[PDB]
């Protein structure tokens, strides 16, 4: 069964205007997806300690960025503490509403795109180079779900039947035709170097 909502007016807001302001800076997004699956990473390593069990779905913490030119596919795995169906339909969303007022009323007073992640609405910055997102995802907690949105104000959710992950996220960008610059391995290579040359986790840049 396939579970199709609708976003907090807000969200809808957020992602209309990502979409739709001219804004050539668009590189940002794999800072802002590489930050988040770190945070995640954070969150795992940190919950590990009390509860060594926590690490049974998987004990490697790493990011993997895989681009696939015949699928237009970017995606960004990480093995962190992944998502719940709560965090995918209510949890984050109802964050993520006070984060886009303070983001929006910032750049009605002079800020730029790229501070995003300051209002911890970073994930939505994938919007810059994707028509449509998918998000696989494993919490200890939950089953694997698969969340899913090409913006027009709605997502869908759905108990994903893919290749089992043990734990993270999966950000699968089916990207915009004229941004395949983010599929070569040279411009993906300066992108890490440029904004997430410090995360505390290996980056493994697959070639096709
Ligand atoms: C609590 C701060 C981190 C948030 C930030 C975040 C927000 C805010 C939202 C999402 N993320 C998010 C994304 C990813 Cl891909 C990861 C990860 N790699 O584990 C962690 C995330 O959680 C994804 C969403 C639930 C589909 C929509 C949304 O509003």
């Amino acid at each position: 069964e396939v579970e199709t909502f609708a976003f907090q007016a807000e969200i809808a807001q957020l992602m209309s205007l990502i979409i739709n302001t001219f804004y050539s800076n668009k590189e940002i997004f794999l800072r802002e997806l590489i930050s988040n699956s770190s945070d995640a990473l954070d969150k795992i390593r940190y919950e590990s300690l009390t509860d060594p069990s926590k690490l049974d779905s998987g004990k490697e913490l790493h990011i993997n960025l895989i681009p696939n030119k015949q699928d237009r596919t970017l995606t960004i795995v990480d093995t962190g503490i992944g998502m719940t169906k709560a965090d995918l339909i209510n949890n984050l969303g109802t964050i993520a509403k006070s984060g886009t007022k303070a983001f929006m009323e910032a750049l009605q007073a002079g800020a730029d795109i790229s501070m995003i992640g300051q209002f911890g609405v970073g994930f939505y910055s994938a919007y810059l180079v994707a028509e449509k997102v998918t998000v696989i995802t494993k919490h200890n907690d939950d089953e694997q779900y698969a969340w899913e949105s090409s913006a027009g104000g709605s997502f869908t959710v759905r108990t994903d039947t893919g290749e089992p992950m043990g734990r993270g996220t999966k950000v699968i960008l089916h990207l915009k035709e004229d941004q395949t610059e983010y599929l070569e391995e040279r411009r993906i290579k300066e992108i890490v170097k440029k904004h997430s040359q410090f995360i505390g986790y290996p980056i493994t840049l697959f070639v096709e």
